[PDB]
C-alpha cells in the first residue's frame, strides 16, 4: 500500500500539512475526473447565466437557483457517509487479518518432522509448499493483482508452486466448486504418512501441526466470505445517490447571482466558488475513501500488495523447514551470565528516554 | 447474493456510477411499489389543490402547509435510521459467520479415521453425512428458502440427506423441541465407536475430532439464536414510526404553494419536486437496507443463497473423504530444490507490481 | 421473546407497515400510561388558555409559550439516546450468548462415559444434572421470572432438579456468598471419580469434559457479571432527564397560539398538535427500548423465555446421555454411493433457485 | 456498585421516573458542587446587570449578550461528548472482564490433586493462595480501594495472603519492577513439584492447570495495561473545554435581557431560567458519567467493589480445594429416571409462562 | 505514557479542571505552533481592516466575511472527526495488545525445561532470549524510539540480547525479507532439541510450549501489519482538508465588522473573539488527538514507552527461567488453617467498605 507511518511518528508543525502535497494513492488522483466534470458543469451554467440568457430568463433562473439552495444542506449526507465508511473501514481490517501467513505452520513442521536426510528433507518442502499454495488459489480467486499474475493452472505450474504430477492429480478430482480446500487436505494426508514412517513422534504432535492448518483454513475461509458476500448493493445504492443529489443542487443553488437585486444571501460577485468547491473536495473525497476501500484486493494504490506477499511467503516457508532444521548457533553463555540486574545501554539521542519503573497508579 | 466486487476492484470514473443503473437486488426493486404510492398520493393533493378547493379553501391549506413544513426535518431522522441499520448489518455479518462449513472436520476426518477398505470407506461417509444433516436440520428451521426444498422430512430421506433406517430412528427418540442436535449426538458415538474397532489411533485424534463437533455444534446455536431472539419489535416499530412521519409532512409541507401570495419559501411553482422525490430514495432507501437485511435468510435478492451451499458441502465433503484418503500426488523435487531464492515469474500487466521488500517503517 | 422473522423474510410492500398493528409486546403497550399523562397534562394547558386566562394573562402566557419553544429542539437529544441504546443492546446482545446450554458437555459425556450397566447409566445421569442445576441456581439470582418459580431451595428440590441427599450437603457447605459455583464443582470431582474406576479411558478425554466444564463455569459468570455491574446509574439518569426536558417545553412551547395576533410560527388553530403527538411516538418510544432492554431477565413481553429454557435443556441433556449412548441407527449405503456429483432435487417452488456455483469474483 | 437491576426488570409507569430520586451514586451527588458554582456565578452576573450598572452600561452589556448566545450551540458538543463516553464505557466494561476470578483454577486443582492427607491437603491449599496472592498484588496496584486496605507488604502478612516464609523469599528476589508475576511462577513450579511426587497422574492434567493459571496471567496483564495506559490526555483535554465553553457563553448568553428593548429572543423576563438550568444538569452530567468511570478502581459509589471481592474469593478457592475434596453427596436416581418427559412443576404466579417450544421461524 | 489514573479515580470537584493546568502531554504543548500561526494570520487582517484598507475597500472587505461567515459551519466536520478518531483510536488500542510479552513462556520454561545443572541453566537462558530478541527485532522495525536505540544489529550484540555466534548465523541466512521470524524458528528447534535429551518429559508439554511461542509469533505478526497496513491516505487527507477549511472561513467570516454599519450578527466590536479562539482549541486540538495516536510508537509524550519494556523484559525473563527454576519458600500452613470463613482485616479509612455479600438482584 501507501505507507506514510515513518512520517507521522511525532506531532510536528507540518505533520498532516505536508500530506497534502503527496500524489501516489492520494485525493487528487482519485478525484482527478470528477473535478473536471464538476468544474466544467459549473462554469457552463454560469456563462448561460452571464451571457446566454434574456433578462426575463434570468429571472426565471435566479428563483431556480434560492430553490436550490434550500435543500442543499450537508448535516444528513454527513450521516450516511459516517456509517457507511465505518462499515467499509471495518470490513477492510478484518479482510487483511484474513490473509494467510504460513509461520505458525512453519514453526511446527520445522521442529516436528524429523529426519535430515534426502527424504525427511523432501517431506517438509512439500508440506509448507501444499501451506502456501493452499493460499494461492484463494488469492487468485478474490484479487485481480494475483489472477493477471496466474491467468490459469498452467501459470501456477510454471512458477513452481504446483509440480506437474499435482496438477494431473488436481484436475482428476472432478468437481464444479471452487478447489482452494484440495491442498488443505494433501497436508492432513501427508502428514499422518509421515507420521505412521515415524518422521513425527507422538500423536500430540501431529494434533498440533493439524490444528494450525485448520486455523489457516479458517483464514482461506474468511476471504472467500467477504469476497462472495458483498457490501449490500442497497446500502451502496443509498450513500452515491445522496452524494450526487447534494453536488447536483450545488450546481445550481451555488451560483453567484446578480448583486444589483441583492438577494439575502448572494450579495458579492466573486466570479468562482472557493468554498463550494472545497465541500468537493471533502465530500466527494470521503466517498472515494469508500470507492477504493469496498475492494481491497484490487488495483488502486491503497489495495493491498498480495504479489509481493506470496514472493515472500514462498522464499521464507522453504528457507525455514529446509535450511533451518536443526541447525542451531552454538550455545554460549551471554554477557549477563552474573549480572542480576542487566542494563543494556543507551545511544546518546536515547539517554534521556530513561525512565523509571511503573510500579503502578497507586504509588 | 448480489456480487458486485468484480466491478468496484478499482477506483475509476464510474464506479459507483454504473452500480445506480442495475436492476437486481437494487434500490429500485424494493422501492417499486411504496414510490407509486408516495407519486400517487402526492399528485392527488395537488390536483384538489390547483383545481378543486375554492379560495377561501386555499388559503386554509396554506397555512396547513406552512405548518406541516415546520416539523418535515431531516437530522433527527437521520439519527435513528444510522443506529438501527448498524445493528442490523452487524447482525447481518454475524449470521453469515454462523454459517458451518463441514471442512474443519473434513480434514481430521479424511485422514484420522483409518481403513482403504469396505466397512473403512464406509464409516468416513456416514460421519460426514451426520455433521451435513446436522446442518440441513437448522437451515430448514431458520431459513424460508431451505423449508421449501425440504417441507416435511420425508423430502429429506429423498435426497439421500437420510437414510430410511435413521429416519425410523429419529421419530422413536420422542421430544416435542427441536431435534437438530440429533445428529450432532450421533457424530460422537459413531467416532467413539469408530476408535473401540482401532479405525483411530490414540484419544488425542479422538478429541481433536470431538473438538471441530462442538465447534459445528456451536455454529449451529448460534443460528437459533438469531432467529429465535429477533431485533427488538418496539425499536423497530421506533424507526418506521420516524419515517412515516416524516414522509407524512413531505406530502403537505412539499406542495408548491401559489407563487402570487408569495410566502417565504414558496416563491416558483415547477409542478414537481425533484429534491424531494430524491429523499424519498434516500430515506426510504435507506429503511430498505433494514427491511432485507433483518431475515437474510429469506427469499430477498441479496439474502444468503443457502440452497446453493448445501448441494457444495454435499458434494465436497463425500469427496474428500471418499476420493481422497490416502490417495496422494508422488512425491517430487520442484523447481526450487536447488535455489534458495525463489522468483515466481510476472506477466507483462503484472511487472509493474515489483515491489521491494517492506523492512519497516523506521528503515 | 416475540418472534416476528417469518413476517419479515421479504422486502414486500406492507414489510414494516403490518407491524404497527401488533399490540403484543409493541410500543403501544409500553406508552400506554405515558401517552394518557401526555394528553391530560396538554389539554388541561389548552383548556386553561382558550376559557380560563385573562387576556392580560392570555398575553403574559404567549411569550412564555415562544420563550419554551426555542428550548425545544430535537438533535441533542437524539445524540444521547442514539449513544445509550447502542450501549443497551450491545449490553442485551451479550447476555443472550451469556447463557448457559448444556449441549457441548452432553456431547461428550454421551460417548466418553462408558457402561450400559445400571451404575454407568446412572453416572451420566447425575453429570448432566450438575451442569444443570449449575445453570438453575444462576438463573434463579439474575432472574424475575425464574425466581418467582423457584422461590426457595425446596422448590429446587421438589422440581428434580436436585436431590434431598444433595440439598443436606448442600447446607452443610457453610459459606455467606452465592453458591452457584457448588454444582460446578460437583461435576469435577465426578469425573475424576468415574476416571478412576475406568468408565473414561484416557486423560485426554478427562480433560476434554473438564474444559466444556469451565466454558460452562465462565458463561455463569458473565452472567452474574451483568446482572452485578450495571448500566451507571448517572448514566441512566442524563438519558431520563434530557427525554423528559424536551416533553416539558413542548406542554408549552406546542400549544396553538391566537392566529389573530399572528405570531410567526403559530398562524393556524388546529385544536391538536399531529406531529407533536408523533414526536412522543418517536422519542418516548425511542426511551422504551431502553427501558425494557436494560434488564431482559424480567417479566416484559420481550425479556428472555428462560422458564422455557430450564424445561429443554432439562429434557434434552437426560436424553441423550441416557436414551442415545451407543444407541446408533444401522449403518448403510446412502444413495450417493456411486454418484460422486450428488445432486438433490428441487421442488416447484425452488427450483428457480438453482445458481451455478460461485467460483471467485475474479472469474 | 450501585445496583438497581431489581427495580427495572419490568417496564412499568414509574421505571426511570423514580431513578430521579435516588440519592446514592446518582448524578445529584456528582453535581453538587459545580451546581452551586453555576448558580453563584450565574446570579451575580443578574445582580450586576439589574442594580449595579448604569443605562450606558447595560446597553453595552446587552451586546456582549447578544454575541455569546450565537456561540453557545448545543450541536456540536453532543458529538464530542457521544464519543468520548462511548470510549470510556467500553474501556470500563473491559477492565471488568480483566478482574481475576479463581473459579476455573479451583475446579482443577480440587480434582487432579489427589491426596486426602495432610501433605495432599496442605499441598491444594498452597496452590490458591498463590492465585489469589498474584490477584491481591495486580489490585493494590490498581485499584486505591484496596491500597488503602493494604498500604504495604507487612499488611498482606497480617491478612494471611502470605506466610512470613513467603515475604523473606518475596524481599530477596531483587527486581526494581512490579513484583506481581512472582507468585505466577511460584504456583508454576509447585504444580511441577507436585507432579514429581505422583499427587497429578498425567502430563495431560498438569498442562490443563498450567494453561489456566496463563488465563489469570493474561488477566492481571490487562489490569496492568489498563492502568499505565490510560485515555490520551490530550482526549480528555478536549472535551473538557468543550463543556466549559459552552457553559462560559451560557453565563452571559443565557441572561434575562430587559424586554422593554424586545430584542428578539429575549421578549420575556421570568428571573431564572429553567430550560438552562436542565441543560447544565444533561451536559455537566454526562460529562460526570466520564470523570466516574476513567477510573473504576477508585472510590466513587459507581466503582467497582473490589475490597469485597478478595474476601470472596479467598474464602470459596480455600472451601473447594479443602472441604470439597473427593466429599460428594450420595448418589440416587432422581425424580425422571422412568419419566422420558420430564415436567418440572409451575407456582400461580409463574403458570401463565408456559410457552409452547420454539420450533423454528419457518414453522 | 501520561499516567494521570492516580488524578481521576474519584469524581471531585476539580477532577477535569486541574488536567487542564499540566503541561505534559497536554493540548496546549501540540498546539503550540498552530496557536501563534492562527494569531498573526487573524490580527494580520484585522489591521489591514482597521488601518490599511480605504472606504470603498472595506465595503468590499465587509461582503466578503458575510459570505466566509455562512460556509464555517461546526456541525459537519464534527461527523468527520468523530468516524476518524474513534478508528485511529480503536488501532491505537488494538497496537498495545499486540506488544509481545515474555511472561507466558516464562511460565512453561521456567517449570517444565528440567535441570538445576550448568547445561539445563543455560538452556533455559538461551530460550526466554529468543523470545525475546523475537520481540527486539520487531519493535526496531516498527518504532522510532527503538531504532534510535538499536540502529544497526551491532548495537543489538554489544546489548547482549544477541550474541556474536549467533549473528555469524543470522547474517548467513540470506534472506531479503524482514528476518524478525528467525528467533521464532531457533525457539521451535532448540525446544524440541531439549525434548530428545530428556529435559521435557512428555510430548503435551512440548506442544504446550509450542502454543504459547506461536501465541507471540502471532503477537508480532500484527504489529507488522499495523505498521505496513496505515490508516487510508484518502481518509487522513479528507478530514484534514475539512479541518483547514474550516479554520479558513473563520480566519475571515469571525472578523468584526464595523458596528455603525450595524450588519446583523456583528453589532460588537471586542478587538478579540474570545469563543473563536476557544472553538480553535476544540477542533484543532481535536484533529492532534488523531496526530499523536495515528503512530504510537513514535517519540511524542504519549506515544508507547517500548525502551523501557524491552529493559523489563529482559530482566525478570532471566529471573524467573534462572533464580526462580524449583527455588520455592516451605510450605507451611496458613492462619486459615482451621477457620472456615475466612475474614481479613480491614484498615480504618476502609472499614465504611464492608459490604454485604451480593446475593443476586432477585433477593
Ligand atoms: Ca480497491
Ligand atoms: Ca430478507
Ligand atoms: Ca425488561
Ligand atoms: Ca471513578
Ligand atoms: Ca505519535
Amino acid at each position: 500500500t501507501v505507507t506514510y507511518t515513518n512520517r507521522v511518528a511525532d506531532a510536528r508543525l507540518g505533520t498532516f500539512s505536508q500530506l497534502l502535497l503527496q500524489w501516489k494513492g492520494s485525493i487528487y488522483k482519485l478525484l482527478y475526473s470528477e473535478f473536471l466534470i464538476f468544474i466544467s458543469l459549473y462554469f457552463a451554467i454560469s456563462l448561460v447565466y452571464r451571457l446566454i440568457l434574456s433578462e426575463s430568463q434570468r429571472l426565471m433562473f435566479e428563483k431556480l437557483a434560492l430553490y436550490c439552495n434550500s435543500y442543499a444542506e450537508l448535516i444528513p449526507v454527513s450521516f450516511v457517509l459516517g456509517f457507511y465508511v465505518s462499515l467499509v473501514v471495518s470490513r477492510w481490517w478484518a479482510q487483511y487479518e484474513s490473509i494467510p501467513w504460513p509461520d505458525r505452520i512453519m514453526n511446527l513442521v520445522s521442529c516436528n518432522v524429523d529426519g535430515e536426510d534426502e527424504y525427511g528433507r523432501l517431506l517438509r518442502r512439500t508440506l509448507m509448499r501444499y501451506s502456501n499454495l493452499c493460499s494461492v488459489l484463494i488469492l487468485r480467486s478474490v484479487s485481480t493483482a494475483v489472477y493477471k499474475r496466474f491467468p490459469s493452472m498452467e501459470h501456477v505450474v510454471r512458477a513452481g508452486l504446483m509440480t506437474p504430477e499435482e496438477h494431473k492429480k488436481f484436475e482428476s478430482l472432478n468437481s464444479p466448486h471452487n478447489k482452494f480446500w484440495i491442498p488443505c487436505v494433501w497436508f492432513s494426508n501427508l502428514a499422518v504418512k509421515a507420521r505412521n514412517e515415524g518422521r513425527i513422534r507422538d500423536s500430540v504432535l501431529l494434533q498440533g501441526i493439524l490444528n494450525e492448518l485448520n486455523t489457516l483454513r479458517s483464514q482461506c475461509g474468511r476471504l472467500y466470505g467477504y469476497d462472495w458476500i458483498s457490501i449490500p448493493l442497497v446500502y451502496t445504492q443509498v450513500v452515491t445517490v445522496a452524494v450526487y443529489s447534494f453536488f447536483l443542487a450545488c450546481l445550481i443553488g451555488r451560483q453567484f447571482l446578480d448583486p444589483e437585486k441583492a438577494y439575502p444571501g448572494h450579495e458579492l460577485d466573486l466570479f468562482v466558488p472557493v468554498f463550494t468547491f472545497l465541500q468537493f473536495f471533502f465530500y466527494a473525497g470521503w466517498l472515494k475513501v469508500a470507492e477504493q476501500l469496498i475492494n481491497p484486493f484490487g488495483e488502486d494504490d491503497d489495495d493491498f500488495e498480495t504479489n509481493w506477499l506470496i514472493d515472500r511467503n514462498l522464499q521464507v516457508s522453504l528457507m525455514a523447514v529446509d535450511e533451518m532444521h536443526q541447525d542451531l548457533p552454538i550455545l554460549e553463555k551471554d554477557l549477563y551470565w552474573n549480572e542480576p540486574d542487566p542494563q543494556p545501554p543507551y545511544t546518546a539521542a536515547t539517554a534521556e528516554y530513561k525512565r523509571p519503573s511503573f510500579l503502578g497508579s497507586t504509588f
